[PDB]
């Protein structure tokens, strides 16, 4: 029974883990029976979700994407917990290249092909005037030859604030926590030597926690903690910030998120005048000698270099270049603004960019909830609902089949991106 079942959520201070703990409580699990184990207190300072903001938008790449997006949208708009953090300013993808404009048009046509009426809130913008109408901060000269795809249901999400909001509730309810070494997963605990039955976890300080079920929602670290058999390859993306005065920020108030696949994106200034800028590239790995559990020997694994643990890192010189190109493309009036709070943010890619959400094939009672593939902050409100369905043997096949255990299913180093990721050992300047 739910009220009598003990769950441990490893990575419970991050995106998928906090969502899961939330939905355990909403399903009627007893709060004191839920233990969140995260290296950092929620919201985890090293979580990919520990960010001023993130984009919410529709992206149909795999079978469950449409239902997941609609689910999330409903809750970002209507869930009392999450709705303060969704800013429905819309999103506009732009391009001025022949191939880029082709991609926009095809993406639009894919929305239409869903047959549910997405054309009502998503529009191709074929003229300069139409683009300026949605994004008045542009100049007419700047956008010569641009085409746009405007997604009206999109916007941005106050990410760290939303995870904090879950955390405050978990703590009010009396969820148990472990942080630091007493919150850092070392290995699963098993009833027998055959490791067919997981009964808990041990953390790096030696603390043992017993439970009926364990959820590994450790994001970019999951692949380092247990042997995922190269199903997940962890990668770093980059961002920088720029500071605008209130008068500079005024032109951007409630302006849509702007994205171009050849450059990256920026989000409107937050309440303190801060604009976050990202480039667009296939990410950086960080291979280092490492030892995951369930692996007989140390493998080469891409392991996050955590900014929270080493705030003196930034990002490579090549990233400074591409983030400045993005600023020149979108925000040329701010070309002289100083970049700051430069950082790397870690995700873990599967081969096909589907989640990896399933019971471990051998370790019964141990569940994976990872493979975020760099596009899952938007699922904060709803993904925990399906993790709980999975725990309970009620997960529908559209999700179950997409999220299944699948070693050897393709190359996660390239994933659905333009190229295999380069490694930080080959990129100077971040250290
Ligand atoms: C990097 C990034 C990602 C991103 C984005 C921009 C950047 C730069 N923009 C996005 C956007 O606009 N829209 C969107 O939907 N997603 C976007 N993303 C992706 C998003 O950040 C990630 O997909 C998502 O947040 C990942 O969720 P997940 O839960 O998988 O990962 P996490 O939040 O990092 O949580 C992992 C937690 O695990 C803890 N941890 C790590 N090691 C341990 C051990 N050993 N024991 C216990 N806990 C552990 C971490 O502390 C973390 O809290
Ligand atoms: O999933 C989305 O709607 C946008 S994710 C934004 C982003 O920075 O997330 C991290 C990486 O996946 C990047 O490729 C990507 O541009």
């Amino acid at each position: 029974p739910r009220a009598n079942t003990k769950i441990i959520v490893v990575g419970g201070g991050g995106t998928m883990g906090s969502s899961t703990a939330l939905h355990l409580l909403r399903a009627g699990y007893t709060p004191s029976n839920i233990t969140v184990l995260d290296t950092y207190p929620i919201p985890s300072a090293q979580s990919a979700g520990y960010d001023l903001n993130k984009i919410f938008g529709i992206r149909l790449r795999n079978k469950p994407d449409l239902q997941l997006y609609l689910e999330a949208l409903d809750m970002w708009k209507n869930d009392p917990l999450f709705k303060p953090f969704f800013h429905n300013v819309g999103q506009m993808d732009v391009s001025s290249t022949e191939e880029g404009i082709k991609k926009l048009r095809m993406r639009y046509q894919s929305l239409l092909d869903a047959g549910i009426g997405l054309e009502k809130t998503n529009f191709l913008l074929e003229s300069e005037d139409e683009i300026l109408a949605k994004a008045p901060h542009f100049t007419r000269e700047q956008i010569k030859g641009w085409k746009g795809l405007f997604c009206g249901d999109g916007g941005w999400l106050a990410a760290a604030k939303a995870i904090n909001a879950i955390g405050q509730f978990l703590k009010e309810q009396g969820v148990k926590f472990g942080f630091g070494e007493a919150g850092t997963f070392k290995k699963p605990l098993f009833a027998d030597a055959d490791e067919k039955t997981c009964i808990g976890v041990e953390t790096v300080d030696g603390t043992k926690y017993y439970a009926d079920k364990v959820v590994l929602a450790a994001g970019a670290w999951s692949s380092t903690l247990v042997d995922l058999e190269e199903q997940c390859v962890s990668k770093a993306w980059v961002f920088a910030h720029i500071q605008l005065t209130p008068a500079e920020a005024a032109a951007y108030k409630n302006t849509p998120v702007i994205y171009d696949g050849d450059y990256g994106f920026f989000i409107e200034p937050d309440e303190n005048g801060i604009i976050k800028v990202c480039d667009e590239f296939p990410g950086f790995t960080h291979f280092k000698m490492h030892q995951p559990y369930g692996s007989p020997v140390p493998k080469l694994i891409s392991v996050p270099r955590s900014h929270a643990k080493h705030p003196t890192d930034t990002y490579p010189h090549a990233s400074e270049v591409t983030i400045k190109k993005a600023i020149n493309r979108f925000l040329p009036r701010f070309n002289d603004k100083e970049l700051f709070n430069r950082a790397m943010c870690w995700c873990t890619d599967t081969a096909d960019a589907n989640l990896l959400v399933c019971e471990h094939p051998r370790w019964k009672g141990f569940y994976l909830a990872t493979g975020d593939s760099g596009h899952s902050f938007k699922l904060l409100p709803n993904i925990g609902k399906h993790v709980v369905e999975l725990l309970e043997g009620r997960l529908e096949s559209v999700f179950k089949d997409a999220w299944r255990w699948r070693p050897g299913s393709g190359d996660a180093l390239k994933s659905r991106r333009a190229a295999p990721a380069k490694d930080l050992a080959d990129m100077p300047g971040w250290r």
